[PDB]
């Protein structure tokens, strides 16, 4: 038995297993991340999937921290494999660990850092607390691991009825190929969801056909592995609207935190958006994310594709995003070793173009 | 504070489809009996359904019940079952689930050194008499679990359905099993039961159960409450030899059952027997989507003399109905305390599926 804080973030879980898992090494959290994705699989998919879960759920596995300065260890998981990081799952930790006391409140404090050690890095979060509570968060932030955008004008052509598109492709604690709704020919919609979906799956997988990404700090970062699709808000007080699919093609209730501060490295790359503005990213379920870059930083001796033969180093940014997450669920796993499902299922198609 | 409102589940699955047991958190629901403790909550605290079944504590194929105190004499267990989109009368793997969880969580008592355990569920299609059948040492683990359901009969013969393109017109059975269904073959429908055509498959399905209800009267003649038709059973060659058929049901909000579906296994079997085509004590094996297995017997049949429905010919004297057993597997997956904090925008849950 497993015992998870199930949490989630404006209508997007994410199941925080806190209790019971067994015992893995690694001397870093990637490390940690590869042997479970290569060893111990199985865990992932019977928490993940039906039953126990389902095609949209997401989560995560708590560990001691092992970076200098973190709080907890936290490695990522979803219906298809494991991403980097994750800012919906990062405001749901942060909120948990405040509210069910895995980290203390000092006396009187109106704020509470809680360091997370992803595999992408620190991600150094913050619960806001209710004034007059001493545990109830508000809402959180998360700092995100610095983010840039990677390559620009990045033409790839997919299957009919879709063709010819161009993206970026950002780092923003993942890999993301940004793409405008517009250019595969449709509206942000619930409606549109499963042809998003496919569209997501289709664009993804050409995108790591034809171009080979790297993340010029972190060697295990080398592929993209969500596409973030994008258009005009709904919703007046925010900037722009999106749904990222990643995942085995699963969909972002969320406004996706890791995808608005890739969408943030990319505007403010272009200079579209000052450091400290804030930007605000709506979700197809109509959720708000609030994101603002909090700085700048140039890496001299480090190129990506966007960067210039004249500089001397990338630029990369450090953005902070904002947003609420509720407790909804204490549970306690089951896994009885006759059960033909203790590994879960699905019933969702592989697609592929011909 | 932060439990106000929330709810205690047993998490079950059977052969892969989802019993989410709600055993406390509920206030007093005024009915004198189970049917009517059913339409209070469909009519006064649907959001409780929502919030328990849809995302994103639950998904679009979640499957529940909430327990009761048993009203029915002889009853161990009152039981509403719900679902994405409503609320069944009967529902045949959430009893299984049933039985096995009132077992292995010790809500009925196992007498001294017994290999087979009564559990007894009211529902609102009436009483079913289930059996917690253990396994052999253990005190109280459940190996399956077998359900006696309400009476089953065919209803009505080659109804004509007239759906739109691709699917244009079809010809169905309408069955009763504890819920009415429509039974129609996926070859009717141009498509193959696969997981590859499930979206239309749910898409059919839904589409044949309105044009059902608008096109023809159902009324269960013993039960003035149960006048639609509320599930579409699809049905087609097996995959697994040990298999009679396989099948796919479609209800709630068109959501799939990834089980056999005992009530559509008991509609089935009905029909079946109705058409000479199965014998009292003769094992049925009905496949799931999944390949899970559900097996059913007929252990009686009766006519009911001066009660007709439309398949009852003026050569016969009084309907024809039949009680069937069905069996399956059922496994406890979690124990959750569910929460609903009253600032959460989905504290009653949401569905991104169409329309
Ligand atoms: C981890 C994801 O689902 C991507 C969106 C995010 O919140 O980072
Ligand atoms: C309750 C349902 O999902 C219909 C199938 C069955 O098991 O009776």
């Amino acid at each position: 038995s497993f015992t998870c804080i199930d949490m989630h973030t404006e209508g997007e879980a994410a199941r925080i297993v806190t209790s019971g898992l067994p015992h893995i090494p690694g001397s870093n959290m990637a490390e940690k991340k590869a042997y479970l994705q290569e060893n111990m699989d199985y865990l992932r998919r019977g928490i993940m999937l039906e039953p126990r879960g389902h095609d949209d759920m997401f989560g995560a596995f708590l560990f001691d921290p092992i970076e200098e300065g973190a709080d907890l260890g936290i490695v990522f998981m979803d219906t298809g494999g494991y991403l980097n990081m994750c800012g919906h799952n990062s405001i749901a930790a942060v909120t948990a660990a405040v509210e069910t006391g895995i980290v203390s409140v000092p006396a009187k404090a109106t704020n509470v850092p809680v360091v997370l050690d992803t595999p992408a890095g620190l991600v150094r979060g913050t619960a806001h607390l209710q004034s007059g509570t001493e545990s109830e968060v508000s809402n959180a932030s998360i700092i995100n691991v610095p983010s840039f955008l990677y390559q620009q004008d990045v033409v790839v052509v997919l299957p009919k009825p879709y063709g010819e598109v161009r993206v970026d492709i950002a780092f923003g604690g993942n890999f993301f190929a940004i793409v405008p709704a517009e250019q595969l020919g449709i509206d942000i919609s619930v409606q549109n969801l499963s042809r998003l979906q496919e569209a997501g799956e289709l664009l993804r997988t050409e995108i790591n056909r034809s171009v080979k990404v790297q993340h010029p700090q972190l060697p295990h970062i080398n592929t993209v592995d969500c596409v973030e699709i994008y258009g005009p808000p709904t919703n007046p007080e925010a900037n722009y609207k999106n749904v990222v699919i990643f995942g085995n093609r699963q969909a972002d209730r969320s406004p996706c935190g890791t995808g608005t501060s890739a969408k943030m490295a990319t505007l403010y790359a272009k200079g579209q958006l000052r450091i400290g503005e804030t930007f605000v990213y709506e979700s197809i379920l109509g959720s708000l994310f609030q994101g603002r870059v909090l700085g700048e930083e140039r890496i001299p001796g480090v190129k990506v594709p966007v960067t210039k033969d004249a500089e001397e180093g990338m630029l990369v940014v450090t953005a902070e995003i904002t947003g609420k997450a509720f407790i909804m669920g204490f549970n306690t796993m089951l896994f009885d070793p006759t059960d033909p499902f203790k590994n879960g299922f699905t019933l969702k198609q592989y697609i592929w173009s011909s």
